[PDB]
DNA sequence: TACG
């Protein structure tokens, strides 16, 4: 009724934050508005998930997960083995097979059956709510399609929860409200960890082409025929015409990693090398998009998901090549074996559909809010719901007396970062994480201390992951975790298993091409190119971390920066100390805790 | 105008 939403901050999992969301249910299920809820991680989904079930002891709960067929499908990775894919060309493939199971032949699909309606399946997912992950296992465990049995218990539920990338899928979107018997503006939609809302945005709206995918396109081209495009012009010929513009691209405009480009350039270079006009180069696009269709009409025809790469490179090469500069930059890297990019720098553009649903932006760090909606473009009011946690409980301090900038970081302000981790955690004996803004300065810190800790390594896996954590609540001590891994957001540590907190530097983002794009973007649109591309990110990396620690009225921890530059985050955090000596500051503060 |  005042707005088309809401902006709530509060910690997650907590009791104003549930609180809201029942304020939702209610004001959702008086005015016949069902409710999707996003989210972005497995991590989170599940939290939300919990929070449900909890909820469906006091009050009428009819929730489901939903996910698409790429990862609600079972059978299309039994069946083959590509590394690109759709929803497109799974709904083909799923088609016909559902086709052939109407037709008698019950092995061309065997999750497809009569399991998909049973009263069964629908009592596991209402009564049970299980997460998306949960329910394709035991869609696995009965031989029943999870995404089918989904589908079908859609129509009858008020409480859908799914991805971002799923719902922010248009077309994906329009086919599924359609399914459900609803319009956008009969629906509520809570996002979760809505902080995340510009990257979620920015990342859904960027696409690129890499030599991989090029030379998957090769391949491809091998196996389906290799035919004439043009006189004396075969696909594979036109492959090599567009993996070598690019290679040439790369080897002439990048030394270290990204750099950002014009989106004519390509077509410029595929101009010059192979001396054509641009109507020519298009024409021959285009008949490689159609040569695209050929072969998913081929691989249709035989039972396979019908995905060309061949199309996939072709429409995101004309896709490229058509981009306006004006709220998108052309970069171009050397990372990943080679690839050209079209990088959203506005989200606003993306996120915009939302506007025809309420939604309520939930998060325990949205302020600083006017950054939040410049960004979004989402202009709603803001509310600091949420516990006042007791200050006395809580120690937030920096030390100035080192720094990880960048050109002042030598072997010697190592040596000292190390020294005073090291004092700290010896003198302090406390559960703590200590972040790191790279991999890079959590190894070559690693090297000089002598302490056992716990690592969250580059490459990890969920079951070493797990069991770290599990070790973790279980031994105590240490765990060195980077920026931005797992242990940054989502996770929960209640009473002591958590105490401490240090940040060993800040961890200010990479001067890397998309970043210098939007730093240009910022000033030109607010002037504020530094608070927006530098200071807004890293001010929420930073309290993120922060709120790991306080979980409770009565939970207790500290929080230490290690940096010169933590002194302008004060606006965004200002209960933070400066200490002189973190080691006896926060020692002390744990004493005085521990009298009450 | 920052440093995975
Ligand atoms: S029924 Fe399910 S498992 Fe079978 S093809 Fe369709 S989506 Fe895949
Ligand atoms: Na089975
Ligand atoms: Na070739």
């Amino acid at each position: 009724q005042k707005s088309y939403g809401v902006a709530l901050e509060s910690p997650t999992g907590s009791g104003k934050t549930i609180m809201a969301l029942k304020s939702a249910l209610q004001y959702s299920s008086e005015r016949k508005l069902k409710v999707l809820y996003l989210v972005r991680t497995n991590s989170q989904e599940e939290q939300v998930i919990k929070e449900l079930r909890s909820l469906s002891s006091t009050m009428k709960i009819r929730a489901i997960p939903m996910q698409g067929r790429v990862n609600m499908c079972i059978l299309y990775r039994m069946v083959d083995d590509l590394h690109e894919i759709n929803a497109e060309s799974l709904a083909k493939f799923c088609n016909m097979k559902k086709r052939e199971v109407m037709a008698g032949n019950e092995a061309a699909c065997p999750y497809f059956n009569f399991k998909i309606r049973s009263d069964e399946t629908k009592r596991f997912l209402f009564d049970e709510l299980p997460t998306a992950e949960e329910f394709y296992d035991y869609g696995e465990r009965n031989n029943v399609c999870p995404y089918e049995s989904m589908k079908a218990a859609l129509p009858d539920a008020d409480i859908v929860i799914a991805p971002y990338a799923y719902f922010l899928n248009r077309s994906v979107a329009e086919k599924f409200l359609s399914h459900w018997g609803v319009s956008r503006n009969q629906i509520v939609i809570i996002l979760d960890e809505a902080h995340n809302l510009p990257d979620i945005g920015r990342s859904i709206g960027s696409f690129r082409i890499s030599v991989e995918s090029l030379n998957r396109a090769d391949r491809e081209a091998q196996a389906y025929g290799d035919p004439e495009l043009s006189q004396k012009i075969h696909v594979s010929d036109l492959i090599e015409m567009i993996r070598s513009a690019l290679q040439s691209m790369v080897s002439e405009r990048c030394g270290k990693g990204d750099v950002r480009i014009r989106f004519q350039e390509f077509m410029e270079y595929m101009r010059i090398m192979n001396k054509r006009s641009e109507r020519e180069i298009r024409s021959l696009l285009n008949a490689l998009y159609l040569f695209g269709e050929y072969v998913e009409n081929e691989k249709e025809k035989v039972g396979k998901v019908p995905f060309s790469y061949a199309s996939s490179v072709a429409s995101r090469i004309i896709a490229f090549s058509d981009q306006d500069e004006e709220k998108y930059a052309a970069i171009l890297s050397p990372e990943d074996g080679g690839y050209m990019q079209a990088a959203a720098l506005d989200p606003s553009g993306i996120l915009e559909v939302l506007k025809e649903s309420k939604t309520i932006h939930m998060s325990g760090t949205l302020d600083p809010f006017d950054f939040y909606s410049d960004i979004t473009g989402f202009e709603i009011p803001f509310k600091k719901i949420g516990e006042i946690f007791p200050p006395e409980n809580r120690y937030i301090a920096y030390y100035d007396g080192v720094s990880s900038k960048y050109d002042t970081l030598d072997e010697k302000e190592l040596d000292r970062m190390a020294t005073v981790i090291e004092d700290i955690i010896l003198k302090v004996k406390k559960n703590t994480i200590v972040y790191f803004p790279s991999y890079s300065l959590m190894d070559r810190v690693e090297n000089r201390v002598s302490f056992e800790h716990m690592k969250e390594y580059r490459g990890i896996d969920q079951k070493e992951l797990y069991s770290m954590l599990k070790k973790f609540r279980r031994d105590h001590g240490t765990i060195f975790a980077v920026s931005g891994g797992r242990l940054s957001e989502g996770i929960n540590f209640p009473g002591n298993e958590l105490e401490m907190i240090i940040l060993a530097g800040l961890p200010f983002p990479r001067p890397d091409a998309i970043n210098r794009s939007l730093f240009d973007y910022y000033c030109r649109k607010y002037g504020k190119g530094w608070e927006y591309s530098v200071v807004y990110p890293t001010a929420i990396k930073i309290r993120q971390e922060i709120g790991r620690l306080i979980r409770s009225a009565e939970d207790t921890g500290a929080a230490v920066i290690l940096d010169k530059r933590a002194g302008q985050f004060r606006k965004f955090i200002p209960d933070m100390k400066k200490t002189s000596d973190p080691a006896s500051d926060i020692y002390n503060f744990f004493i005085s805790a521990q009298a009450r």
